[PDB]
């Protein structure tokens, strides 16, 4: 389960991570004491994982974002590319996928010429071929849907 | 225009979006009022776009995630697609992209059967062909990087 | 569940659909009475669906087999292509898929020139574009794995 | 060489692989001995390849099915791949194919995580790149057609 | 129905289409009348389709040859394309093909500029998209093989 | 040049390689002596290369034709694939091309299963990757255009 | 022809468009009078077309360059896309091509988000589908080879 | 740092690379010395990269131009390709690119046969696969745009 008072909470917190123990308890129909517990139980069970402010990447100097799809070159070696690229800070996300390639990364970078460097570094560090698709614009990002 | 203080605030709010102002203040060597002021300006300019609990899509019943690349059936018409899909709730993100397709969506759904039904809804509401890549595993995501 | 005596039965019957109520009961460790019931319960619950002899398609005149991938052309219309192609007897199988195309069919046909006809008939009857991949050889077919 | 009687027997055995000989006999206007004889010859020539309970892959825990197209990393070596994959049990079928890839597999697995692990095993045991298409739904399969 | 004599006549006529009957006769151990008879039957059944001087496309001013794969803009309409292109003279051959495109043409033209103009004519008269592959060199062609 | 009496001859002979020294001389406007010379000058200059009867490939047992595109695997070796495949009789034609692949071959073969063999033999003999496109039907073949 | 004193001149001027009537006449072996004429004859015959300084596009604010491949959508209309896009100043070059697409443009633009606009404007103005490939780096540009 | 004066000089030098300083001076309202100074600084910073007669590739015997996309056979090795191809003279430009290939070259050559020979040289000196697109016509090129 996830009792649908727990549900109203996760919707509220997904839409506004700074929402207060206080103002939640109105919309929810509970007490500042009662709300505060569910939330701690929600963080312990792995349901809310973190609270993050959403930073605009262009404002901090990331003018090019890209999906980078990668496939290991040598199948006799352990396929450990996520772990291998983890220290690379410009990889924001790393997914395994069912398609032509094995993983997709979302990468942010200062310019077209920084991407070229990142790609070579991805390639020599994990041991992969790269294919990259450049993002032109983000129309909306992380609208978590709670069903 | 992002000085060193502003840089510090956005790193802390990226790592913890419920940082209270008193903690942010003592961390940037400012008063609580000056912090609150900085933070408001970050919000009203482009820089902080909102705040969100990072929610486990599995815990809430989204067992299948996919990327869907979409391309308009008639590309001559000025292109509507992000506005028209905005109201389908299981679409979480929408990017326009270079190369052969026009947009990439991230989508989350309860099952294989709910995915095929969503693909129909997407094909019809934006008037688009679709190419889907199921996500098998998320190794890490949203690791925002402030340089 | 599916109690792992039920499991030994489904393995046995998957490997040999003509296996006798009799000879099963040895390998299984039960009675001709006891075996016969589980099997009827297995057919009622949707677990074994049919018994079929595996016919070699070349011996009956199907010299070309093909996967045919299809995508509806008009997304304002109901996507009903499986139902629409059901009367076509040369479609042996019909799957919906997550990839570039919406469905994959396996088709068997007398010759290269019969395939060309089948394709036009698929196209005008369901309302689809076709892409076909020709099978050169079947190395093994339907080895059902019972885990 | 398939006369009208042989044609009748293979249709009936396709539709019901546990047809007993007495039912087949009265259906082809032969004696039970002549039927048994015909059937044995069908078996020893290419025509009937075995008999199988058609099992529900879901009921036995295979919730994910995929097509996987594979292509050798070094195509100059005479090609081993069906023989080398024969011993991976969750591979159900193996076809060689015309066009850009060399083989198509059908594969069934318990979950997304078990699929990625199988893709690694396939990449390494046949020395191959993979392209996967998840199957969302089976509308009908194995409808064998005797013309 | 092709006996040994017929086989001999078609090999000789493939290698030399101006073989006179007296030479064909002494080569098949027949009379000139019997040869003429055989040859006429070969013509009226499918077997010999006509006779042609093999002409050097360069000597007559066709310095550029290309393959053009074509695919209908609207594949739902029964497909007209070979009949409609039959009257464009610089189209030399027309095949329908499996896979992603519908037909392949061979085309010969005086120059790069005459090729672009032909591509327009093809796109418009068959209502098709085109994919062109220039031929750089012909190493050998039409080596007909009678087995 | 190629004086346009020479032109009327090549058109005539392209359309009918069995056309007689005699009947040509009407349509052309010359003498049985005069026609016969131009023709011998046309065969000496490399303009007409051969006379061939056009054999229907299905009538001689070639039930599958295919384009096979090939690219050498090792660029440190001499690129000699035409010469290397010349003894292979099922290659009817061999072209070098400007596109994704280096050469295109047209191949004719008894069945889908003979093609699979031919492909492996092409691969180990020349040292190439193969991609094949199967011909479903020839609508018209070798209409030489004389401009 | 192009007498190979004319050749030494075009090499010199291709390498250095500011090279003086004076200093050319040494390297060339002629007179300030003799050099000056050949050059004017070279500009009249269409051989040298212009003299241009090579501007670095990043220094003037063009941070993203792209190849944009385009294909008209309606083949019943005149194919006039070069003329139609001529007023668009960010198209630096426009070529017709033999491949999947009809033209290739080289485009320079301020950012990823300006490219998105340019693409829509290309599409509605000429009447085309777009496919774009983003340039990451120019290693060398316009080395004219004089053979 | 490009002020209005510098902007004017680079426009004029783009449109006419043999503009003499006296003409540039009276056009920017500067003295000939100040112009010469500005121009030298433009040269030594990144901004003017050299000066070139724009030469007609046809007049000098390059009748065939092509784009060639190249991709390394082994992408794990740090990539050499622009440095290694620098010495092939008929390569005019070299870009690295996003997406599936790694570089795009522009190449000019005397004929189809000289193109195939260049493709071999490219495949071997950079150790790369090639995809070629012949250019049929240049509608306009190098129209440099100073914003």
């Amino acid at each position: 389960a996830l009792d649908d008072i727990d549900r109203i909470l996760v919707r509220e917190l997904a839409a506004d991570g700074r929402g207060t123990l206080s103002e939640l308890a109105t919309r929810a129909g509970l007490s500042v004491s009662a709300v505060q517990s569910r939330v701690r139980r929600l963080e312990s069970r792995g349901v809310v994982q973190g609270y993050s402010a959403r930073i605009n990447p262009e404002a901090v100097g990331h003018l090019l974002s890209a999906f980078v799809a990668i496939t290991p070159l040598d199948p006799s070696q352990p396929d450990d590319a996520p772990a291998r690229l983890e220290h690379i800070e410009e990889v924001e996300s790393c997914y395994s996928v069912a398609g032509e390639e094995s993983y997709v990364l979302l990468v942010r970078v200062a310019s077209a010429r920084a991407l070229e460097d990142l790609l070579q570094r991805i390639r020599t560090t994990a041991n992969v071929r790269t294919r990259s698709t450049i993002i032109l614009n983000t129309f909306y990002s992380d609208r978590q849907h709670i069903p």
